[PDB]
């Protein structure tokens, strides 16, 4: 049960960039896109040196984890279920002075919609701090499995989708070009190479079981992840001699203002 | 219910210094002095890029909060009740490759004992990352109340104690001199000026109620903290016109090796 790399990365990126944004607000309404567990939300709020006396809003699509935090993240700092790929509830358009979107580790289908939503959810002279993934071997892992002669036929009807910036050259400029066109006045995108090591394959298997894009039966789910773990060895994502797994991935840190 | 300044400070100091220490260990046993809520312990573990497959040990003196986290911080990463001012359980002498001690906000009676314990709890070529408080108006606040003609007589038998480094000039050199004498081969002590603002007096009162060094009856505890809040206005720790409270305090960041 480790979501640690998301938590570690959310943390290091937040701390590194805290000094770079200006709050200069008497009241303040802050939104956190892809909250999941409130572990990050709870440290964000404490690390934010501003008033935000109420309406620290946060959303996720998985509604079990959201409610699980509604019980734990506590009151007088709102929780919600929401998708940023869905059409915007106009009620909260331009409601938030600060938006946080740390990477989800679920493949996103439509980016510019999500970016346009981040643009529409932000008030004026309001800041956005987003991180997302340019290269992530976990995505490459499942994609390969989707293309094994065993599974290729049965997962054909599942949509791979496309990121206009994922595993492209200079994803930082691509995303900068996109965000300006969406209307963002200030933007500052940087690539950060990250490494996360799993010291037992059981920990690695639990991530893949959490992240699997595939809806196999309780019957098959074992067999599926067994074959992903095998593909992971072929890919050298797993060290077969150490029984370790190292993820080398590229993080895109977006700091922008409207 | 905000322990945020301890959490915010633990965080910023940890992240800033993560790149500066070398793990270079195959196994690893890590101890966290003054754990309280496992909020910091849970982010430390995720931010530590090392094996520590088991024996991530942690202690506090208040046994309700410890058990409260034993239920929440989960298994295969040990919890314990312990005081670092008490005589060392030899069982864990030189057991830990990394020791963390983020400041407690309770006045410590004996430092060199605690420092000597930090020295005895650490294995060889093992790192210590400690933060503690050089100047903190909260301590000055209660001290003044201890010396009001109303309370002076009734709190006379309570011990004020002394820090050889607290509200001294160059506390950084004093603590460096002490830690070397304890035996530490590498030491690197720095002063960090910190500011934390409370935007309502109710939040401030809840801290003081949590931190109060004084054992007044449920009957009197209200009257006591009412008088601390009044002393806080006299001290200009509380802005009477904004109904805010700003804490300007000095943090001592210790990075050392045996």
């Amino acid at each position: 049960n480790s979501s640690s790399m998301q938590r570690r990365d959310a943390l290091n990126s937040l701390t590194e960039y805290l000094p770079k944004f200006k709050w200069k607000e008497s009241k303040e309404k802050i939104l956190d896109i892809g909250c999941a567990d409130g572990s990050v939300t709870n440290i964000i709020s404490s690390c934010c040196p501003t008033d935000f006396e109420l309406f620290e809003a946060c959303d996720v699509n998985v509604k079990s984890v959201k409610y699980a935090t509604e019980h734990y993240g506590t009151s007088k700092m709102r929780f919600r279920v929401m998708d940023i790929e869905s059409d915007l509830p106009k009620e909260m358009k331009g409601k938030f002075d600060h938006v946080f979107s740390f990477y989800t580790l679920h493949w996103i289908e439509n980016q510019e919609k999500a970016f346009q939503n981040i643009y529409d959810l932000t008030a004026d002279d309001g800041e956005c701090f987003l991180t997302l993934l340019a290269q992530m071997p976990v995505f490459n892992l499942f994609d390969a499995l989707k293309h094994t002669e065993k599974w290729r036929h049965w997962l054909r009807y599942i949509k791979n989708f496309i990121s206009p910036y994922y595993e492209t050259s200079d994803p930082d400029v691509v995303i900068e070009l996109l965000l300006k066109r969406v209307g963002f006045r200030y933007v500052d995108v940087r690539c950060r190479q990250k490494k996360f090591e799993f010291y037992d394959l059981k920990s690695f298997r639990n991530l893949l079981e959490a992240v699997s894009p595939f809806k196999v039966g309780q019957e098959l789910q074992e067999e599926l992840i067994d074959d992903v773990m095998e593909v992971a060895k072929e890919m050298r994502i797993i060290d077969t001699q150490n029984s370790t797994a190292k993820l080398i991935y590229n993080l895109v840190v977006i700091h922008c203002r409207k």
